[PDB]
């Protein structure tokens, strides 16, 4: 985070100078991973259920 | 000709499992051979009978 000050009606004092600051950043990540699953049934248990 | 089964229901045991089966052709032939005959005659004796 940058911080700031105040600042004097000065065009000769230390004080009548406006700070500089940085800001900075990093990085995160979002990697996708597969989740998965296999279920096997007969196509006449299938062809049968109603519901 | 192929031959079918009754195929049960086990994904595990084999008697769940579709037997497989198999057509199949075979060649038959016309190959054409030769019947002949020769009957040789004198000329005179044609030229003396009557028919």
């Amino acid at each position: 985070l940058p911080e700031a000050g105040w600042v004097g009606e000065s065009a000769t004092e230390p004080e009548g100078v406006i700070p500089t600051s940085k800001v900075t950043w990093a990085n995160r990540t979002l990697v996708a991973e597969e989740v998965a699953v296999i279920i096997p049934v007969p196509e006449a248990v299938i062809d049968d259920a109603t519901v």
